[PDB]
């Protein structure tokens, strides 16, 4: 859309904005996803969405070996921007996320609700030019939807415990939990 210098400077400024927002909101309670009973036999969260109907997501597509990390949206956004501007998985600014070609399709799925919760994104910690970043196996557009709608905290899926703990370290609001253990807890309690 513009030149490289433009795109790098813009990303830089947004990261700096996030740095400050994160520093200000530090320690304050965020709105958490809520594990809810549902018509299926799966883990489903209700996600509050500011000035918007509730969203619902599910870990139905996860492996027993996967781990869930509840992430601070702003921190996740920042780590994604740390991928840089040229990556094929480069993160658009929030204001530009709805322009993404898959975004209407994502918005449509999110519109349905508890009858069809959106499966979690599969992400991974990584290293880019000597710094921490997050990249994707899948779920980039649904991640944009959540970010652009200012969902405060949402779950994501990670391939293994160490990767999950690393994600939680940099962008998490709590320790990870293995999908198999969460499914079993939901079973025994709900
Ligand atoms: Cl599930």
């Amino acid at each position: 859309h513009h030149m490289l210098l433009w795109r790098r400077c813009r990303a830089w400024l947004e990261i700096r904005r996030l740095d400050k927002e994160l520093a200000q909101s530090s320690g304050l309670p965020l709105e958490l996803p809520q594990i809810v009973p549902n018509a299926w036999n799966e883990v489903v969260w209700r996600l509050p969405v500011p000035n918007h109907p509730d969203a619902f997501m599910t870990a139905s597509n996860a492996a027993q070996s996967d781990f869930i990390v509840y992430v601070n949206g702003l921190a996740f956004y920042r780590a994604w921007l740390a991928l840089g501007v040229e990556d094929s998985q480069a993160c658009p600014l929030k204001q530009d996320m709805p322009k993404d070609r898959k975004y209407p399709s994502s918005a449509a799925h999110f519109a349905v609700g508890i009858d069809s919760p959106v499966p979690l994104a599969d992400v991974s910690p990584t290293m880019i030019l000597g710094h921490f970043a997050v990249c994707f196996t899948d779920g980039m557009t649904r991640s944009m939807w959540l970010l652009a709608h200012e969902v405060a905290v949402f779950p994501v899926l990670s391939r293994d415990e160490a990767s999950a703990v690393m994600l939680a370290e940099h962008v998490g609001v709590a320790a990870p939990i293995q999908v198999s253990k969460l499914r079993e807890q939901c079973r025994k309690i709900l």
